[PDB]
């Protein structure tokens, strides 16, 4: 379905470093709708609930301490199989070996630093986009683009 | 001042066109900071209040029925001369007249589909920031690029 | 009307230094339609039919041999006043007093390889079009985005 | 041999999308010469032709309605190795599969909606430039460029 | 002539926030050639030497120390009116005033930090020069593209 | 470390076809850092040591003449496994198998013309800088960008 969603986001290195508006122009020239949109200064808690998954690793203080460092942008993308082309069009963890073309290949030389945030799955996604917004704060009404879908 | 701030809005044709990450680009690279972001689709009050200065005027019904169309990506930039600047990126109301290398310039054709919105005058910007973003939705601790300021 | 048409055309330095693409796009970004387009080189009549004006004046011989020197690619775009869009969009006869933005004020140096014609009214216009294109060479269905006009 | 020629065509999508430009600069930026260029709208006849390696296929009337539905621009490029090379910077059938960098893989979504056409070998490239262009309408005269080639 | 030249040179600002590449390319696009480039920590007495003009004024001191804070990449371009060429691509003085399109109306917001030298006329571009480089740093063979001088 | 570097040459085919500042954004945007640039006409005895481990073989005195043949800009970045890293941003050494993204997938189609040269590893980069680089003319301290590193 064409209705499949993700989250992105992304980073204080990334909010800091001027991308937000060079990665937004990436996905909506993909034919991705923007379904989602608001920047914030993520929380402990926020934080903390978004990398669950990495709180048993070394890093994980560092990880929660730096997202929590400063503005992050929170988005919402929407279209076919979104989740694993928004993760192709990122790149892979460690940005010194992510692709030319890839936004962490393209931005990126330290892992801590990686720039962006990407849903991994459709149930991480799901988790995620309701984790960073409310309901209220998601569009309904996309209206498929017949040049963009078959 | 260096903490002069403008409310921008990429209205309905600019989000459908998907200019909103070139246009929050521009004002990146241009040094401003991003205080304030969030996509929403206007309410009629909202609407009408934002357009207030035209309640009495023959075209007010029709600003109010298309900025609450479908999406709109609300921002607000902060940096020296700020308010005056972003207009100057913009162009003048009429796209057609607008230099190339303007935002209007370059992807407008008529004066009733201009794409985005900047606040006249720092009068207005205060009382359109106040009105389309809570306070908690903006930054209170913002600090440029450190090449930016004399 | 929004059905106005002007014929632009990169001449033989335009195309020799590889800007068809990047000012075909400048075109398609503003919101003007396509609506003829081929590559040809010139012959001695069509040249000196496009010139015709000048047929008196000195220079005449040089622009006809230089047009028909190399490959060039004639369009045809249609869009609200798109004539004086497009050739705002050119910048103005010596391309070193062009500014920055426009495709001579970017890219020429030289006023005699300015890299592209635009028609510079509604009248040459209508007359180039017939001069360069067959009636069946040209679009009779646009249907533009329909986030472009009111 | 440099003088290696394939046929490319933006569909009915990418040109509705305004990418025309952006597809064309690219291959000029990678250094092939265009031989061949001009806007139409295909033929039934020629369509099915083109397309016929799927005339056997269940999906082959709905290629060759939509390449017919709307305006196509259609190219061809020459150099070395420009068949294969042309569709490495397609990327693959699937643009959700596209790596980014990619035509496909940065501006499509849809296998349906593929945005463009490439020669898939050197026998299909020769066939279909005599399908789509008449010898008057291709360069003869291309002279190599000493920085492009040893 | 088209064998005039002009000094430019990245301040310390320009060089610190990335755009020495955006800068040198602008200038490569327009058609003019490089012939003399290179990255150094200007000393103090060259700092004073290129600003004599404003050696008895209160913002002298001040351009000094900040031109000798960090690494400048000084540049020489050769064109036909190069020198008035450059400055219109860099914009006025003030940033904030300075058009979009242009180097400074495009990337800076205080006349303090405004990214870029260059010469305001022959006569400086042509001491400007031989304060900066040395004879044998510049190119003495030149001949640009046909495509750009008829 | 964070203070790795290596030796990029823009070849006489990438500065004479104007690919100096796009291929300097690519490395500026990637996060990694100017520490040394210039251009000049490499000597003979300066290509030799180059291409010092290809002495005996056939295709030596070609790659010497070639990178002689005419003016190159020589640069040094540092940064985190910045060279493993730029071999990745150059593509392979056949252009027409380098893929959409990086510098000769994007820009070259002949092996004997691939535009640019990067170290091969650390040892050959420390003896390429030591080569074509004055220890005066490399920046000493640089200080990690908070935003690129940990
Ligand atoms: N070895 C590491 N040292 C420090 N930080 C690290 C490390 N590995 C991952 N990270 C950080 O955790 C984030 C989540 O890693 C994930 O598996 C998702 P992802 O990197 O593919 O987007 C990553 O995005 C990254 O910020």
């Amino acid at each position: 379905v064409n209705k499949e969603r993700t989250f992105l986001a992304v980073k204080p290195d990334g909010v800091a470093r001027g991308l937000v508006g060079e990665i937004i122009a990436r996905y909506e020239k993909k034919g991705f709708v923007l379904v989602g949109l608001k920047q914030l200064v993520p929380t402990k808690d926020l934080a903390e609930s978004h990398y669950a998954e990495h709180k048993e690793r070394p890093f994980f203080g560092g990880l929660v301490s730096f997202i929590t460092s400063g503005p992050v942008v929170a988005m919402v993308f929407e279209g076919k199989g979104v989740v694993a082309s928004a993760r192709l069009m990122i790149g892979v963890t460690n940005p010194l070996a992510s692709a030319p073309g890839s936004i962490r290949g393209d931005f990126g030389v330290d892992v801590g630093r990686n720039i962006i945030h990407g849903s991994d799955s459709v149930e991480s996604a799901n988790r995620e986009i309701a984790l960073w917004f409310k309901p209220e704060e998601l569009l309904t009404e996309v209206k498929p683009n017949p040049n963009l879908y078959e």
